[PDB]
């Protein structure tokens, strides 16, 4: 896990994080383009602990659609080395590339995320924050699930009401994330108060069917939004049905 500083060449700043700047760079073991998370106040054991907790958590996972931890440099200045997702945040990608993106690409992103989530569920790991803002774009045909973070408008009723986060609450959030992708990065319940969401969910109200979303895909989203968590499908079901929906779109 520990990387020698020499094997890392530091490039341009690609944005800011909670503890410091995020830079892009290259790592040689062949030759990989990487993301480098820095930490300004990591001389403080307290700040170093919180900063390096990200590496501790990410180490256990290995999936093609989950952001990969390359390693860590624990000597000061402490850095976290991540796999680089060059096309950045999914929300901006979808907004910018809206008229360059076909339905088949949007379903591909939803499918790839369901495979990432089926893997997390296979490990008995609950993400707790599934939203398009936590997805990065590696390439035009490739998205990765991460965690860069209350998101009431994405949350299952039991998470709102009782702070209950389970595999079933993850499925609810995934349905909202799927709606965001097909809405090209448009946020759910726009111009609606976080207190007005709770009331609408209880009454039976759900996010409307996105324009040009196949009705089969929308039927899948509504299954994720079953009020009763025990009636929600699991990610193995979602992965299989998204695969079928993807082939129906690829075979026009
Ligand atoms: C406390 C804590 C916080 C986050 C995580 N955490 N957990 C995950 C899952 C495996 C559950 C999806 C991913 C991350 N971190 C992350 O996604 N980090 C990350 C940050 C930046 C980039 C990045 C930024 C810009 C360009 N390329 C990559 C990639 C991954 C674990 C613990």
């Amino acid at each position: 896990y520990e990387i020698q500083r020499e094997r890392i060449e530091l490039g341009r700043c690609i944005g800011e994080g909670q503890f410091g700047d995020v830079h892009q760079g290259i790592y040689m073991s062949p030759a990989l383009a990487v993301a480098i998370k820095t930490c300004k106040n990591c001389t403080s054991d307290s700040v170093r602990e919180k900063f390096l907790q990200e590496a501790l958590t990410m180490r256990q996972f290995d999936h093609p659609h989950i952001v990969k931890l390359i390693g860590v440099i624990t000597e000061n200045p402490v850095w976290i080395i991540m796999e680089l997702c060059t096309l950045g945040e999914l929300r901006s990608f979808l907004q910018v590339r809206k008229y360059s993106l076909d339905l088949a690409s949007l379903i591909l992103y939803a499918y790839q995320l369901s495979t990432a989530l089926a893997y997390l569920e296979s490990k008995r790991f609950v993400h707790r924050d599934i939203a398009a803002r936590n997805v990065l774009v590696s390439s035009n045909d490739c998205v990765k699930l991460g965690d860069f973070g209350l998101p009431i408008k994405w949350m299952a009723p039991e998470s709102i009401n009782f702070r209950r986060f389970t595999s079933a609450s993850d499925v609810w959030m995934f349905g909202v994330c799927m709606w965001e992708i097909l809405m090209h990065g448009v946020k759910p319940f726009q111009g609606v108060k976080n207190n007005d969401v709770i009331g609408r969910i209880e009454n039976g109200e759900r996010l409307p069917m996105p324009p040009n979303c196949p009705p089969t895909l929308y039927s899948l989203m509504t299954k994720c939004w079953a009020y009763d968590p025990s009636r929600r499908p699991r990610f193995t079901e979602l992965k299989a049905q998204l695969s079928t929906i993807l082939e129906e779109e690829k075979a026009q």
